[PDB]
């Protein structure tokens, strides 16, 4: 882990709250003292006590893949701690915690340019990502955290790959056969647009998984949230694209999102037999 991870000096941490369990033991937040002496605040995971041999590898895993990226909108590895006991991963401290579960708290209370502001940001952190050859394979909402000035941060690198399964936010190639592509990331990404338009409600709401796969399949797609943009809708049809080909990468999502930031007044312009709806193209 540590060609990509710091070990940091436990001198330098101090654990200050639990914020709550997490998949290999539990999650704080504290403070770190930098080797200049500047004091940030973080978020602290440890290994529980009693861990196996495979879970350590899976945890500071993790961490080695977190390492290798340094971009705003990728949650920031300050570093681990290893070399004693318990084992720790330090990140940069998100005020606002997952993104689901803060826009759930603040239905319809925001301004669709904070909200293209978040998703502009998603966008950037998988633009990097996907420029680095990971595929990440379970972006979704709740994956993505948000700090006190609503920057978003792509995190959670457990199911992360070098070029199980979320199915909601899976492109229908991944579930039919494996095919995992930075363009199933973008399906993801759209995914995450709805979700983000609709403050955390859950995509495909309650549908039996097997509904899901065969009505998306089938070329139903999630509908256009209460007073989404047509913009933003057509971007998320436009990831939703049937053919992976013909979905946009990265770099091109950015630049429409910049396009709609520098011209706000083009998300004034807004967007029936079933729930989902039938996309024609």
């Amino acid at each position: 882990v540590h060609e990509f991870a710091k070990e940091l000096d436990a001198t330098n941490i101090s654990i200050d709250k639990v914020v709550g369990a997490g998949e290999f033991g539990e999650v704080c937040s504290g403070r770190l003292k930098l080797p200049s002496k500047k004091e940030i605040s973080v978020a602290i995971k440890t290994l529980k006590v009693g861990y196996t041999e495979k879970q350590r590898r899976d945890f500071l895993g993790e961490a080695s893949i977190m390492g290798q990226f340094d971009h705003p909108n990728i949650i920031r590895l300050e570093g681990v701690v290893t070399k004693s006991k318990p084992v720790m991963i330090v990140t940069e401290y998100m005020e606002n915690g997952s993104l689901d579960s803060f826009l759930r708290k603040h239905d319809a209370q925001f301004t669709v340019i904070q909200l293209v502001g978040m998703l502009r940001g998603i966008a950037s952190g998988m633009k990097y990502l996907s420029d680095m050859g990971y595929v990440h394979r379970d972006l979704a909402a709740r994956n993505i955290l948000i700090n006190s000035n609503l920057v978003c941060k792509v995190s959670d690198f457990g199911l992360s790959r070098v070029l199980k399964i979320p199915i909601r936010w899976t492109s229908p190639e991944a579930i039919a056969y494996r095919k995992f592509t930075s363009a199933s990331d973008v399906w993801s990404y759209g995914i995450v647009l709805w979700e983000v338009m609709s403050y955390g409600e859950r995509p495909y709401w309650e549908m039996s998984n097997q509904d899901v796969i065969k009505a998306v399949d089938e070329g139903y797609r999630l509908p256009p949230p209460m007073d989404c943009p047509a913009a933003l809708y057509q971007l998320m049809l436009d990831c939703w694209q049937k053919d992976r080909n013909n979905r946009p990468k990265f770099e091109q999502i950015v630049s429409i999102l910049d396009k709609l930031i520098r011209n706000p007044g083009s998300l004034k312009i807004i967007t029936r037999p079933s729930n989902l709806l039938l996309d024609q193209s």
